[PDB]
């Protein structure tokens, strides 16, 4: 009894053709409810492209679906959490658009800096107006790469063959695998005062959102061209528009937009601002390859192999033994990236005592999402860690021990810096709801709810400490829940972790910092 | 026509089942030459243990020979030159005594601390001499590893849980490996400073050969027991027996001899100094296994597959264009190693015009070859990069370009380090006689042969420097063949690389770093 | 019209007559100027010009079409040739100085 694929949205047998000869192949009218609804009982396979919405309707509907691909990157048709809910592997084609985004981007730099739409205009006006124009040359310049992900570093690849320099910022690129791209990598600050060119390759985080504000347009280079490809609001519209209009950045690009459909942008009334409806992927060999790229994930997905692509866990994939530890572990390693002076280049995952019986590779994902979360968008769970490791050079491994010190069941996540030193973080679950507990921070141990926002301290001024930062934070309103503290084996040092019920303002956070002579502080939210 | 498979040293048909059945398999008596001679010419490959010594008559008369298989670790009973100059891939098994050798240190280490052996003794001459004996205890001691190789690695894990500390010196693992190890990296120094227990694992090269010397053990803490189960010669016999019977040592394990077959040594006389007759290998387990790994190599190389375990170049396995280039791109990897403040994480391989067209893995096999050479034995050739890399920490790529700035063809090594800086070096080959000669080093341009014994001075204080260094040479009676220096094109420093026809001694190497205020002096042969 | 690719070559080209003027102990019986590689392909006979040009400026107290007159009546004759084929470089120009007792 051949296992059922059916396709939704417009996907030719051809580009889907990796499928075997051991499935059968239905089409449907995605869009058209009803005639989803009615196609899908019978499913093992959805793919979809964007127009299909894949609701728990859709879900509850098709008992015995096992995969639902995307031929995209987007996942906002489809509802990640229900299928995940269910049992269902979500996939993506997460590198299908990466080539015609680049190009995009370089289409958009080019269009700017030569004012192509313009000049088509005027000819199109059926008028001469050569002497009008005046356009910006790429050699020699330095261009600047806001996020080096794949795309990003595709850009920098393109670029640098017209003879520019290149630069970069993104605290999530090892130094030495931005090295080996043969660009420097900068602070923002720096790039910004560096750079005549700007592309951004940032995906929308609230980390992300807005990054490129008045504040970071008014120390640019006065003529900058400035590209924005990639997510829409990354650059502050309405900033831009000031910028460009004052004069200070000579012109932009922009495919994407703060919300979309967008038809009224004032950028709109803009000749030296070059605008196009999120193009990037629109093209026929980007969503050829998306289909493609879906079409083998499904394949290794009903030939009960491993799914690189995937988005989320669904089926067997894990244990019941294991699977509360997901969400755990991936909270150690986004603490195990905030308390990192700069990015790892691993995480050891170590799991001990009864946990340490189950089998825990996803345990090494998790840890990785966690790390990365300020460049993962939320309704991923999975990552890809051989393309993670190849594209940002951060490893992660699991190690196992029998024993576990004095939890029935730990997991301590290692971050290891390039210099050999060593941040460590660790977990347990337990009790009849299996809360999640951190343990351990750097060989202090305690026991704190692993939720909420919290704040961490390390300051060198101790008498008093206490009462100044809790004084401080209480003055400002903020509630404080849980708290852990100690002073430092050897050294001047101590540190201090507190669950608050809000975000401490900038303003107060320096206070503390000063009021205590902090090294570090940070907060990060672990909800 | 079923391809023949010869041993000629003594390997059971189990221990060689990974053969297939697509091979005859003939036994001959390898040590009887008139046997061995007659049983060859009809071979396509030949298995051997270390008993049969496979030299250039037995090459010269297997004229079908496809592959040379020693069942072991060494090499010595093969010329590994010959066989590559007549294109046969030659192959050992290199990772197959690695647990029986861990086991062995381990073995002596304990039979040091607690003298089993000569409490074995008196019991044997029907005496109770239990009053007479007290050992150490390894529970919370710091064991110092001296190479931390692969099984310097085992003999860590297993040491440390006997509740000891591990510290490590290696110069050849990156701080990053040894930290996901959970090892701490010293000096040769600080080791000494702090070990109660010392263990050898380094290999022997000219870089390795007496490490341990009387300066060395005077060093060394008081009650060490110090143990060699890698290379002979590696702590000096001598300087050992003296500290010995003087007491600084408590008590030492020796398997290995600076010349064996060993039957006078004065340590011989010596209670205290436990040992065996190189005995880290003689195991059933050990050498079933040397066995069956070599049948493997031998299958995939009968399948024209790819043989990690190679040790040289045999075959199609290289072009004739490409062939020359091995060398030179091997001293490159050398070169970029010296030049580099510590080890890179990373080699990246650049190679440009001509010889971008050509296949060219195997170059970044070379640069590795290179760069590791202070810790990879002569006969070698070839390295197993995945391994070298999962044991090391350190990687390497290839990446190619059409053009070439100014020779037809040249290739850059690249070395990354840590935190992103890179130090480059580069060679062609030209003319009739294809002389390797070394053509840049960052930034800097030169054309100097890649042979000799160079010295490379990075130095501050300019004026008459040349002067000053040429005299101090040419005072200690050093030829310089050759020269290329230049002022930095950035900063008060500067930098000269000069071909000696000798070595430079240390008083004179000093007095050049003081003359010119020198903070980089190195000598390296690239012979 | 001097091409593009050969105009950069003019200044140096002269550098390397002057060079072999001064490094020649007697005065240059012969020139002879050997291109070699990609620039090969180009025209550059005003290479020999450029030269002859540093060849007798390394020597005489010296323009484009005074210097064959110059050269003639000093008997210095020049020669030009052009090879695809260079060994290393991918474009490289020798300049070959003789003098009369058959030195290089």
């Amino acid at each position: 009894s051949l296992p059922v694929v059916l396709i939704a949205d417009k996907l030719a047998p051809s580009t889907v053709a990796a499928l075997g000869d051991q499935v059968e192949v239905r089409w449907v009218d995605g869009p058209d409810r009803d005639k989803l609804l009615a196609a899908v009982p019978e499913a093992d396979a959805l793919l979809v492209r964007s127009a299909t919405t894949v609701d728990a309707e859709v879900l509850a509907a098709a008992p015995k679906l096992k995969i639902v691909a995307r031929a995209g990157v987007g996942l906002d048709n489809v509802d990640v959490d229900a299928a995940t809910a269910r049992g269902v592997l979500v996939v993506n084609a997460p590198t299908s658009n990466i080539h015609s985004a680049a190009e995009h981007a370089l289409a958009l730099l080019l269009a700017a800096s030569r004012q192509i739409p313009a000049a088509d205009a005027s000819l199109r006006e059926h008028t001469w107006k050569r002497s009008s124009f005046s356009g910006t040359e790429i050699f020699g310049k330095t261009v600047g790469v806001v996020g080096l992900g794949r795309i990003g570093q595709l850009v920098a690849q393109r670029i640098a063959a017209f003879g520019a320099y290149v630069v970069a910022y993104d605290p999530y690129v090892s130094p030495a695998r931005a090295a080996q791209l043969g660009i420097e990598l900068l602070s923002l600050d720096d790039l910004l005062a560096r750079a005549d060119f700007i592309s951004v390759h940032l995906p929308k985080t609230p980390e992300t959102a807005g990054l490129i504000d008045k504040e970071a347009l008014a120390k640019t280079k006065p003529g900058v061209i400035i590209v924005n490809a990639a997510r829409g609001g990354l650059v502050d519209e309405a900033a831009l528009a000031d910028a460009i209009t004052g004069g200070h950045v000579r012109a932009a690009g922009l495919d994407v937009f703060a919300t979309e459909p967008c038809t009224d942008s004032p950028l709109f009334e803009l000749a030296q601002v070059v605008v196009t409806p999120h193009l990037g992927a629109s093209t026929a060999e980007a969503q050829d390859r998306a289909g493609t790229d879906v079409a083998e994930s499904v394949r290794l997905a009903l030939a009960g192999e491993f799914v690189p692509d995937a988005v989320n866990v669904g089926g067997g994939v894990v244990n019941e033994e294991v699977a509360p530890w997901l969400d755990l572990v991936r909270k150690l390693g986004v603490l195990a990236g905030v308390l990192s002076d700069e990015l790892p280049v691993s995480l050891s995952v170590q799991v001990r005592g009864e946990l340490a019986a189950e089998e825990v590779e996803v345990l090494r994902l998790s840890a990785l999402r966690g790390l990365f979360s300020a460049v993962i968008e939320d309704a991923v769970t999975f990552v890809n860690a051989p393309a993670l490791a190849a594209e940002r050079g951060v490893t992660a491994e699991i190690c196992k021990a029998s024993e576990s010190p004095n939890h029935r069941s730990v997991v301590d996540v290692r971050a290891v810096g390039a210099d050999g030193s060593v941040v460590t973080v660790s977990g347990t679950l337990y009790g009849p709801q299996l809360s999640q507990k951190i343990v351990q921070i750097n060989g202090r141990h305690f026991d704190l709810r692993a939720q909420g926002i919290n704040l961490i301290i390390h300051y060198v001024d101790r008498p008093g400490a206490l009462g100044k930062i809790g004084t401080l934070l209480g003055t400002a309103g903020v509630n404080i829940q849980a708290a852990q503290l100690s002073e430092d084996a050897e050294g001047p040092g101590a540190t201090i972790l507190l669950r608050l019920d809000q975000d401490v303002p900038d303003d107060v956070r320096t206070a503390i910092a000063a009021a205590v002579d902090a090294y570090k502080l940070e907060v990060v939210d672990l909800s």
